[PDB]
């Protein structure tokens, strides 16, 4: 379903890609996206489908989209305009100067201090789950781990209760890989009446939790509203929820077919911090954009006032300019360069709490299960969307080859 082409779009920027369902997607979805940087590709593309917008396939123009807000603005960054449109989600849905007071607040409750502070936990819901499955010899790693672990340090963060797992994370999943079952504000509404109670009591009788935090906060001098604390608890959930789960799960899916890597990681510990960079790169999942503010000249291409652009975080680090052999994992490249967390005024501030769960993984499940491999005729199947995703993973892998710890 394409939509007519607008007046003002050279046809020969004509390049017809879903974001929600590209054509390569059997060979994996990185790749499917990569398509998009193949030489007959001009660098800034209009797409018919989801309603029609620009993309911006390249690093360069990625980086410069996302430093300036006075053109490309974050007030609609989802992409299909209704999506974007419903959305009000704080910060990410404003622009500077007011994003950075909703900022300062989120990253209270994300930043570094918290993290260090939950490391304890962290290190102790990895190291029980992954010992919890290793005599089985199987599981369901998307099910069975990446789910599980991230979610439930976020539940113990946000002081929220186990059982709206299965309710919150499917409310998540509607909002970046639509099913088509309910539509984005629908969806956003059911978020919102979820979060609303808690809210209201957290404001009476506060807690230490992240809600609380955030329930009771001040921004510009004063109280935040129950309204921005909605919308900021609203964003706080889908990358809780959303992100790590995901990312997990394509760096576990490479590791499971690379003995090589693997055991890298085994003799050479030291170098864990870079391959959770390297890993990052070669598996980016988020693509989001922006709106036009006005006409406005990049790169020669006239784009019209409210005409959205997706710039796909996803696509800088696999591009050739600036990685050479972008979809080659190597652990001791020279320079990693990504925009996997974003880009400007609206970095990732959950990158660190991501980071310390990416690692922990990575050194807990090499120690404890050092030779594993995909399930003999499983097919692994990725899904496209604002977060790309893994749909199972089925490992297995011989007990007798495990260390207890
Ligand atoms: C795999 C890990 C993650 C990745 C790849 C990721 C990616 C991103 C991206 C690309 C942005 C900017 C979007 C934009 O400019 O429109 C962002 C922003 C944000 N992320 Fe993360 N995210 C991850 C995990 C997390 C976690 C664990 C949290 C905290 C629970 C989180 C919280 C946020 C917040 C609060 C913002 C908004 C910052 C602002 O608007 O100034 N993210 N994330």
């Amino acid at each position: 379903n394409l939509a007519p082409l607008p007046p003002h779009v050279p046809e020969h920027l004509v390049f017809d890609f879903d974001m929600y369902n590209p054509s390569n997607l059997s060979a994996g979805v990185q790749e499917a996206w990569a398509v998009l940087q193949e030489s007959n590709v001009p660098d800034l593309v209009w797409t018919r489908c989801n309603g029609g917008h620009w993309i911006a396939t390249r690093g360069q123009l990625i980086r410069e989209a996302y430093e300036d807000y006075r053109h490309f603005s974050s007030e609609c960054p989802f992409i299909p305009r209704e999506a974007g449109e419903a959305y009000d989600f704080i910060p990410t849905s404003m622009d500077p100067p007011e994003q950075r007071q909703f900022r300062a607040l989120a990253n209270q409750v994300v930043g570094m201090p918290v993290v260090d502070k939950l490391e304890n936990r962290i290190q102790e819901l990895a190291c029980s789950l992954i010992e919890s499955l290793r005599p089985q010899g199987q599981c369901n790693f998307t099910e069975d781990y990446a789910e599980p672990f991230p979610i439930r340090i976020f539940m113990l963060l946000a002081g929220l209760p186990e059982e709206d797992i299965p309710h919150l994370k499917y409310l998540t999943d509607q909002m970046t890989r639509p099913d088509g079952s309910m539509t984005f504000a629908e969806a956003k509404e059911a978020l919102y009446d979820y979060l609303i109670p808690i809210i209201e009591q957290r404001r009476q009788k506060p807690g230490t939790d992240a809600i609380s935090i955030v329930a009771n906060g001040q921004v510009n001098g004063r109280p935040i509203t129950s309204d921005e604390a909605k919308r900021m608890c609203g964003l706080l959930l889908v990358g809780g929820l959303d992100t790590v789960v995901n990312f997990l799960s394509f760096s576990m899916e490479f590791l499971a077919k690379s003995p090589e890597h693997r055991q890298e990681l085994i003799e050479r510990p030291e170098r864990i911090p870079a391959a959770c960079e390297e890993l990052l790169r070669r598996f980016s999942l988020v693509a989001d954009g922006r709106i036009l503010t006005s006409d406005y000249e990049f790169h020669g291409v006239q784009l019209k006032k409210g005409d959205q652009i997706l710039l796909p975080q996803m696509l800088s680090g696999l591009d050739e300019r600036e990685n050479a052999c972008p979809m080659h994992v190597d652990f001791s490249r020279q320079k990693v360069s990504h925009t996997t967390f974003g880009h400007g005024s609206h970095l990732c501030l959950g990158q660190h709490l991501a980071r310390r769960e990416i690692i922990v993984t990575l050194k807990e499940w090499l120690t404890r299960i050092p030779d594993f491999s995909i399930a003999p005729g499983a097919q692994i199947q990725h899904k496209s969307g604002i977060v790309s995703g893994v749909q199972a993973l089925p490992l297995v892998w011989d007990p007798a080859t495990t260390k207890a710890v």
